[PDB]
């Protein structure tokens, strides 16, 4: 039993809710919140900008030190950093950004990072300002992630479309 509330169950291990991932993280304080990161960990907008703002920019400060030491992530890769006031840990995962021309096949590799964590609160990777089709992202999630994932979808209209079209 866990503390996630109001989710629709899609499969054995994937759950979905119309929710603001920031508000959801603040209430649940999950072990892992996933950030929709880029390779530079520049958290300017979308989910990343929102999560970083909620940390009062502490996420960005920590991220800048990470990059200065380690260099950029790979598209499809991830790193574990602090969850600050939102979660124990933040798993920064880089899905391909279609608005930069990155290969959508890398979306499966991106979701594979979730399998290193037993339970996660997450957005749909490569959705929103990353330019992928969220219906496709949900399909890849379901077909790739085997651990327990609680998906937060900010837009109610999109949430309803994702549920109604789910196979
Ligand atoms: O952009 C956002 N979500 C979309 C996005 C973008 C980029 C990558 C993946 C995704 C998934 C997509 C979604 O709706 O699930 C987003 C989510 C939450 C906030 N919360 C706040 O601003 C708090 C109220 C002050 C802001 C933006």
């Amino acid at each position: 039993v866990n503390s996630f509330s109001g989710y629709l169950k899609l499969t054995d291990n994937v759950y979905i809710k119309n929710a603001d991932i920031v508000e959801e993280a603040k209430k649940v304080k999950p072990t892992v919140v996933v950030n929709a990161a880029n390779v530079y960990l520049k958290h300017g907008g979308g989910v990343a900008g929102a999560l970083n703002k909620a940390t009062n920019n502490a996420m960005q400060v920590e991220s800048d030190d990470y990059i200065a030491t380690n260099g950029p992530l790979k598209v499809g890769g991830s790193c574990v950093l602090s969850g600050h006031n939102l979660a124990k840990h933040c798993l920064h995962v880089v899905g391909p950004n279609v608005n930069k021309g990155e290969d959508i096949q890398l979306l499966k590799s991106a979701y594979e990072n979730f399998n290193q964590h037993e339970v996660l609160l997450a957005p749909l990777l490569s959705a929103g300002i990353f330019g992928a089709d969220p219906i496709h992202s949900l399909r890849v999630c379901v077909d790739t992630v085997r651990t327990n994932v609680y998906l937060a979808v900010f837009d109610k209209n999109l949430y309803d479309k994702l549920v109604s079209s789910f196979l």
